[PDB]
């Protein structure tokens, strides 16, 4: 039920708080949006690469540019689900841009846990604890404590970023029960490990420390149940779907975009790779009149982006009940009209920057940069007795075994480019 | 018997040398500093860091000014000495300077030995031995020798760099035994560990290779022995707590003050700290029109400075029989009525230079630059005949024991400066 779905409780809440009773200058949606925005989490993604070494978008600018499509996506969802539940706002109270802020706020958040280095920064730490120095931990953790380990994924790390209790702040920034279900697009622990090729159960969504947490954010939300075994499991929120199609449509074309300005993708591949998607809408003109490069494929950006963001809104309201009823199997841009043509933007895009020399190099040395900070943490906290292992405790870090693994992991995830590379180059001695 | 405390003899003398037979113009203990100021690890001192990366104190102007604060202290305690035993100077020909010029020599040499990077740079080397490469000649060295290295002491390194000989030098710098006795603050050997608590205890003073040496030392001085098993340890020679003293002196008060400058202390704990040390006798007027932070906070740092030493000679004067029989179980430092107010300067010390991050990231770094240098040499010396090895033999170190050869390594890397430590570090690591 929507109604349950738009929850507005925080974490620890004893008394329901009803839509209706709001005060709508500060909406519970809207201040979630500001308390990311301010949060030390989302000032460090300033400091960090999103893909391309660092104009090029960093993880800031590129979280900002999804929060922003992701708010046009829920206000135009929210104004149709409005006609189509108007109980929803006759009797609940609730209004169209309530929508568009749940799903800005999630958005905004969505890579906030994420390690240095993108996808080899997460393989990285997980073969850390595979085949490194971590492995010796195995036995003395549950299959699922070691799987967070393994398999550490950026996305649970991002949830507990957002609800990380500390002395002085219980709860961490204290989101909408609402928005921390929008931003769940893998609502599974980390076992069974990929149960099937639905796109909700290709990674896992939250750490064993979080369970409890999110038990109680599925239970408020109504989440309909994917698993009545002990590992637990969760159909998506409704809103997840908007957040990952904002995700899925940014990086899509604003990777190309950023591609063609650096001079990894020759400009000669611009208008064909986008013909299909701007078709209609280009001013052919007008894209002739202009005299940069960057002025023209910033053009070709916007008038795709608008093309697939009304697509995925209708898209959205056509699959609606299999959403709410937790059958439908895809994501939103997997349906896409445009399917071929996104697929040839994501291949250019892995052949001329994901492959490129610069991007393989900045991996590589991504492996040995974070292999040597987890390394370093985990023999500290082995033997913390020695005075180097207090000096990197000093450096690094001024419980049980498993909460202080899966601590060292979050820290070393946080770090900034920058800050990482100081580190491992001390520790190294140069 | 302080007559034999006061000893003139050098490394392999023949004959005694009678104090009243000395030549004022050349007196044994002021040649003393003189042979230190032009020694090549003297000099070495100016390329080494103190606790802040490279104004800051290094190693040379820290040891300038210890050896500064204990002429002072020498020269006191030294009239008062005289005063007490006028035989001394009636009868034997000693002389108030004499005592000032012991202790400062003593005091110049007192870090000669230390590795760079600090107190972690012994702590790099002791961890080569405990849990690095270093660790499989456990097996092939005696319990002390491997103490020796995996407690390897910057003091121990001293001495072994001012007595120690070579072809066409016999006896290192050749420093007067009654020196030698000042510098020697911990007279034991590597093993037993911490058999008390006392400050002289702490640590060791020589290592196995230099215990022959000492022992001679000890004798010719009539030190106290303090252990009769054969695990050998002397009560300090007197003057020894006056090294110790201008030492602690120094480092607490100018680490605070470097500690200002740099932006690491806020100004404003420099009186709040320091009051009772300077308030007898600061002029007040003159300190409200010192116009820059870094005038302000050394002329309390004089002031600190010159009451800790009074006070210092009052407690070495209070306890002379006793030092005199080894049952003084303190520091004299420890028995100052600031000790409060020392303890909480130490303590910011420690909590705003010492945890900073410069520092610590420069200590870190620092361990792996030695760990480095010191498995290269130690695979050299395993097998000198593979090509690499000798390169590494070239660039290192253009027939002895194993112990003697592991020792010469640890000397020879503390040796080396911060600089010449990180080239020879980059190049085996090829950046
Ligand atoms: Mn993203
Ligand atoms: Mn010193």
């Amino acid at each position: 039920n929507w109604e349950h779905l738009l929850s507005l409780k925080r974490q620890g809440d004893t008394a329901k708080r009803l839509r209706i009773e709001q005060d709508d200058t500060r909406l519970g949606f809207e201040v979630d949006y500001d308390r990311i925005i301010f949060s030390a989490p989302f000032r460090s993604l300033q400091d960090k690469t999103q893909v391309i070494p660092l104009f090029v978008h960093t993880r800031l600018t590129h979280s900002l540019e999804v929060s922003v499509v992701g708010r046009s996506l829920g206000r135009m969802v929210g104004k149709k689900l409005l006609e189509k539940y108007p109980h929803l706002e006759q009797v609940y109270g609730y209004k169209f841009n309530d929508f568009g802020a749940i799903v800005a706020a999630a958005a905004l958040a969505h890579d906030i846990g994420n390690p240095p280095f993108g996808h080899s920064g997460e393989k990285a730490i997980g073969e850390f604890f595979k085949n490194g120095y971590g492995k010796r931990y195995k036995d003395s953790l549950t299959a699922k404590e070691y799987q967070d380990l393994i398999k550490f994924e950026g996305n649970a790390n991002g949830f507990k970023v957002l609800s990380q209790s500390k002395p002085g702040a219980q709860g961490g920034l204290r989101l909408s029960y609402a928005t921390l279900g929008a931003f769940m697009k893998y609502p599974k622990e980390s076992l069974p490990h990929k149960p099937s090729d639905h796109i909700a159960d290709k990674k896992y969504g939250f750490f064993q420390s979080e369970r409890a947490l999110f038990e109680d954010v599925a239970q408020e939300l109504g989440l309909l149940k994917r698993s009545t075994t002990d590992d637990v499991s969760w159909s998506r929120h409704p809103l997840a779907y908007l957040v990952e199609a904002a995700d899925d449509i940014c990086y899509t074309i604003i990777d190309f975009e950023d591609g063609i300005n650096l001079g990894l993708i020759p400009e000669e591949y611009a208008l064909e790779y986008m013909v299909k998607l701007v078709g209609q809408t280009i001013d052919r003109n007008k894209y002739n009149a202009l005299q940069e490069t960057s002025d023209r494929v910033s053009y070709l950006r916007a008038l795709a982006i608008g093309t697939l963001i009304n697509e995925s809104v209708d898209t959205f309201m056509k699959y609606e009940e299999e959403i709410l009823a937790g059958t439908f199997d895809q994501s939103l841009i997997d349906k896409s009209n445009y399917q071929a043509q996104i697929t040839d933007i994501i291949n250019l895009s892995i052949e001329r920057i994901y492959n490129s020399r610069e991007v393989i190099e900045k991996e590589i040395a991504g492996y040995e940069i974070l292999s040597t900070l987890l390394e370093a943490r985990c023999r500290a906290l082995d033997n913390n007795d020695t005075h180097y292992n207090q000096l990197i405790q000093q450096l690094l870090a001024p419980k049980s075994l498993y909460e202080n693994l899966i601590q060292i992991c979050a820290e070393v995830s946080t770090m900034t480019d920058g800050k990482a590379l100081r580190n491992y180059k001390k520790i190294k001695g140069l």
